């Protein structure tokens, strides 16, 4: 059953056409994985060293291969909750990413960011909503979150 | 004074049957030292490398000494505010211990874990209550949070 | 233009008399920058080496140029929103502050502390409230926030 | 044949018998696999998370899963060359590792250690050899160097 | 001086032709800064963001402006001296590329890699010179050494 | 014992007038410590938090207290090998100290530095000694090393 997961995971990420975890969540449950989650996905993202692209179509999607990565294709997820904005990446890029948002500084409505080994965490100023920064963090990476 | 309140202190690693930082402000508080709080609980458990281990009663406590320790012995406090579950560790081991947790992933309610030198700041999905995710580590860790 | 801005810029710093990044935005604009904005000045600040210094009036200032700099004089802005107290300090120094901050304890009301290159979150207790918490971090550093 | 070797990489792990990479790489080449090497093996006991564990034998061997894994446990290979001894670990617990091992100082033959991620770079003091100082590392992490 | 430096800096970055420090240092000897050198160049294209690009005739070099950019452009020289290779970067993307450098290996002649916030040493194998290791890691980033 | 050795090592401290951790070695094995060596004395700089100041006689000495702290006064050892100069320093100061000297450069005899968390490793250039560069660094810090 694993070995068939990592098959099933593997092949999506080859179709270069899913955009998100949720995407990704979804295609394995109609595959018939009922208990597939997005935790999963993620360890999985991360295990199998996956890696967005911008595919032929313009879509910023999954695929499975990094030197010659930019740090956009090095995201891998963006979400929040009612006070951050949080993205992971994968192994060793948060660092540098988070370099590149805490310069947009405040007037973008980022009051700071700090980032572990591939997690980020984006706080917002009170001039801006987690949600609207949220949208502006998506659209910056191209990410359908 | 401050002689006193090490060797008390030490004592109480050494009994290996306290379980967390308020336990030992209450236990010097009954000796007699009535400014102790747990600022100076946390900075003594830092200085004097105390660690925690599985007693004979089965008990999670702190002792005094660490090549052998496990993650779960480095953890030496876990508590939360409103948004935050944030756990504090020995010296250089919060970034080991964020890796796994960051692993659990969302569907475990930690939407992203992000670490200091030897704190850990873990924020939970928007589906999880930062007590249910605080009770969540707790029981984890095995800490009298 | 953008010359002219670093020259203005850079001139603001050698007087040695502005104590916020708010005021220097503000003198900036008075000088004829309408889009000058925290944004661009928290740039500045960190690609120009600017640290502060306390001047002969016994104020904390920003200043131009560094080996006897201390840390207080590597904290570069504080501010907040409902969640954190976010400080910014010069380039790598913001691990050494968050180590003397985590210090002071849950007892000074700092539940934690995490650090990035040069951001810092500070997490507050129940008991204290991040205005509070940001009062007394701007007391510690001597920064007008 | 990449499915094959991944399958034969976790089985060797799950014997619970092999002590070192070179081990691995030697099994590998004699089950069929030509271009078996190092890199390839260290590649994989990272991404398929490999830890150490102490079997029934008294023997410290790589197995396949980590909250209760001790630092020992986390090492995975230990090799020098001319001017440094340089330990891997699994991933994020370089740091904690090295806290240790810098801690046992000059006296040990320990001028100083940096980690990376799950790298560790140990210089000798002018006192001891390269390979001395390898042996002794070895016996403490109990590794067939 | 300072200002005609940077404006003659910033020039020679915007020709998109230069490929190594030392080249830079020459063309800014011949325009009569006599006191130019590698020091003061370093730090230069680390505080002006300078990152490299493959020009239009196909020539890794350096420009002034980074999300869109790629790892290998993010390194800014490659040097060594008898025990290891140096790499520097822009700020805050050498652990990043440490991390991709570390997964080549021993078999490519890497014993070890550990990085600071832009700077990487990588230690050589007993099987391989520390020029020979010198010039693989110029050619994978196709940086003239 | 213990508690003896503490006593005399916070008396060396407080007297302010020990340069280098080979001078309190000497120090305590007078008042009959004998077994007394770096180690030792390294583990108790670091646990009893101590740093360097300038005292009235103009000379750098430990001492026993720390936000107004600078970098130079966070230095506790400067020691060296063939092939590289090693500093450590208080808790979590190594990055601020290594940035400072990593923008020295090439120029200055550093190829590059890279710090763990209290230890920095600065390798030299073809172009100066070992010894060279330890005595110019000694001299930066002003450590009779």
């Amino acid at each position: 059953k694993q070995d068939n997961l990592v098959r099933a995971f593997k092949a999506l990420l080859k179709e270069e056409r899913f955009g998100s975890q949720g995407e990704i969540v979804e295609a394995l449950k109609q595959e018939g994985f009922e208990n597939i989650n997005q935790s999963k996905v993620s360890r999985m993202l991360t295990k199998f060293g996956a890696v967005r692209t911008r595919n032929a179509k313009m879509e910023m999607v999954y695929c499975l291969p990094t030197v010659s990565s930019s740090l956009r294709e090095l995201v891998l997820d963006v979400d929040h909750n009612q006070a951050l904005v949080v993205i992971h990446t994968g192994p060793g890029a948060a660092q540098l990413i988070a370099r590149m948002l805490d310069s947009l500084g405040k007037s973008e409505g980022i009051l700071g960011v700090v980032a572990g080994d591939d997690t980020i965490f984006i706080t917002p100023t009170l001039t801006i909503t987690t949600e609207q920064l949220f949208k502006s963090v998506c659209e910056l990476f191209e990410y359908a979150g």
